[PDB]
C-alpha cells in the first residue's frame, strides 16, 4: 500500500517539511544532544513492552510534544549492538498530550496532528543504529527529522514525482495520499 497522510485542517496550507521542522522545535531538541529514549514522567514506553512492541511511544521533557511509532518494533537495551531501535516501521503519529498503554489498548495522542502510515521501513537488528528505522524515530527525538524526509519524500514520489516534502497537506489531499481530520 502507499503512503497514507492524515493532517490536523489546521495545517491545510502548510508544507509537511514545514509542520515537521515546527513539530521539532515543539519537541524542544533543534541543538541534537543525545537522549536516552524515556521521558521523564514514564509516559511513553513499548506496547505492549518491556522493549519490543507494536508501538514505541514518547513525550518530549521540554514540552508536551510526543510521537507514536507504529509496527513491529525491538530495543536491543544492553546487547550488542547497544541502544538500537530495530524492526518493521509502519506508521508515526505526531502530536501532543500522549496517554494510554499496553492497559489501554494501546497509546494514543489526546491532540494528534499528522501521521504517516505505510512507511514500509524494515531495518535488521544486524545494521545498529545505523539501521533507516533507528535514524528515523532516533531524529525525533533528537531534533533531525532527515531521515524521515528522506523516506516521505522517496514515498510521495513512487506515487507522484510532482509530490514532496515541500507539497502542501491539501496538495497532498488532492494526489490522493492525505486526508484532513478535525481541528
Amino acid at each position: 500500500m502507499s503512503i497514507s497522510i492524515s493532517y490536523s485542517t489546521t495545517y491545510s496550507g502548510w508544507t509537511v517539511a514545514d509542520y515537521l521542522a515546527d513539530w521539532s522545535a515543539y519537541f524542544g531538541d533543534v541543538n541534537h544532544r543525545p537522549g536516552q529514549g524515556v521521558d521523564g514522567s514514564n509516559t511513553g514506553g513499548f506496547n505492549p513492552g518491556p522493549f519490543d512492541g507494536s508501538q514505541y511511544a514518547l513525550k518530549s521533557t521540554a514540552s508536551d510534544a510526543a510521537f507514536i511509532a507504529g509496527g513491529d518494533l525491538h530495543y536491543t537495551l544492553f546487547s550488542n549492538p547497544s541502544h538500537t531501535l530495530w524492526g518493521k516501521l509502519d506508521s508515526i503519529a505526531l502530536g501532543d498530550t500522549l496517554t494510554g498503554g499496553a492497559s489501554s489498548g494501546g497509546y494514543a495522542l489526546d491532540s494528534q496532528e499528522v501521521s504517516f502510515s505505510n512507511l514500509g521501513l524494515d531495518s535488521p537488528i544486524a545494521q545498529g543504529r545505523d539501521g533507516t528505522v533507528h535514524k528515523v524515530v532516533y531524529g525525533l527525538m533528537s531534533g533531525d527529522s532527515s531521515a524521515l524526509q528522506g523516506q516521505i519524500d522517496a514515498l510521495l514520489k513512487a506515487v507522484d514525482p510532482s509530490l514532496s516534502i515541500n507539497s502542501t497537506f491539501d496538495q497532498l489531499a488532492a494526489a490522493g495520499v492525505a486526508h484532513a481530520t478535525p481541528a
